[PDB]
């Protein structure tokens, strides 16, 4: 269960890297007997050629057992130390070792050797990495902490904010629509490969080198353009109007008055101040208009003649078309 599992999301990922090289798996424990698509795995992740000549078209198991005594011979000599693996496990097809052998070079090629932006074992580095894109959820492993969905979802929109915005809100009893929503997305504009399926992800059994060797893609992850972002918070989508910020009419002496609308800009707080000729800058009076606060009354009074500049924040951050220039 565990290992069926962790079987499927291995020989995923080994696709993921023969593709590029017009080859693949269809049985983990049958199709590396041969030493070819072994020989050009590695290749593909050390980025170098073999130095060595080895059989293209290995029809026998002694055959076999050359090629892959090449690439064994690579491994050790790139000091990727291997577990108990010899030619003939390789070649006879044992499928605990040959678990052990991808594995080996998942850990080594996905997780400890990338740059990414302590005394740390490649899996806490990996655990930290993660957490600290998730700032809201305690992540503390590779299993439960994925099973309803939604921490998925929180990567995904946190890696490139617009793409999951309602992850928080998500129904924790919809595991796999979660799931499936979060990693169909990161695939899509991320370009990260379901290596493990969302089924699998949130299965009970599931086991964290296969969460691990999912996970381990994000922070190479590169958002592709024409992305359709829709963030939660959305400064931009806060509009302003109403005689106080328009170019002319507002008088001296004489309240100023508008309104600003953040019905579709999400979570957050208006706040308005004014810069006058000469440099000063003070506060405007923000009211909300109702219990919902979808608009907001804005005033203030020009005490001076010339050009005002009108600074509209919400959340912080300038609403459209702000500051909004004022002649009095």
């Amino acid at each position: 269960p565990w290992k069926k599992i962790q079987q499927n999301t291995f020989t995923r990922w080994c696709n993921e890297h023969l593709k590029s090289v017009n080859k693949r798996i269809g049985n983990l424990q049958t199709d590396l007997s041969d030493g070819l698509r072994l020989i050009a795995l590695l290749e593909v992740l050390s980025q170098k050629r073999m130095y060595r000549k080895y059989h293209q078209r290995p029809t026998f198991r002694q055959m076999q057992l050359e090629n892959v005594s090449v690439a064994l011979e690579f491994l050790d000599r790139e000091s990727i130390k291997l577990v108990s693996i010899d030619s003939k496990a390789i070649v006879d097809g044992n499928l605990k070792l040959i678990l052990g052998l991808v594995w080996t070079l998942i850990l080594h090629y996905s997780i400890s050797m990338p740059v990414w932006e302590k005394k740390q074992t490649p899996k806490q580095r990996l655990l930290g990495w993660i957490q600290n894109k998730i700032p809201y959820l305690p992540i503390t492993n590779f299993n439960q902490n994925w099973q309803d969905g939604k921490a998925l979802g929180a990567l995904v929109d946190s890696c490139a904010p617009g793409l999951c915005p309602d992850w928080e809100s998500w129904d924790p009893q919809k595991p796999v629509d979660n799931a499936r929503e979060a990693m169909q997305q990161a695939d899509d504009w991320l370009g990260v490969p379901q290596v493990i399926t969302p089924e699998e992800i949130i299965h009970p059994d599931v086991d964290e080198h296969s969460v691990m060797t999912y996970l381990s893609q994000f922070p190479k992850a590169k958002l592709k353009p024409g992305a359709p972002l829709k963030p939660k918070l959305n400064p931009k989508k806060a509009r302003a109007y109403g005689r106080g910020i328009e170019p002319t009419g507002n008088m001296v002496k004489q309240p100023a008055k508008f309104t600003v609308d953040t019905i579709s800009a999400g979570q957050g707080d208006v706040m308005v101040f004014v810069e006058d000729p000469e440099g000063n800058k003070e506060e405007a009076q923000v009211t909300p208009d109702s219990d919902k606060n979808k608009t907001y009354s804005v005033e203030y009074l020009p005490k001076v003649t010339g050009l005002h500049k009108v600074t509209v924040l919400f959340a912080g951050q300038h609403i459209s078309k702000s500051p909004f220039e004022v002649s009095v």
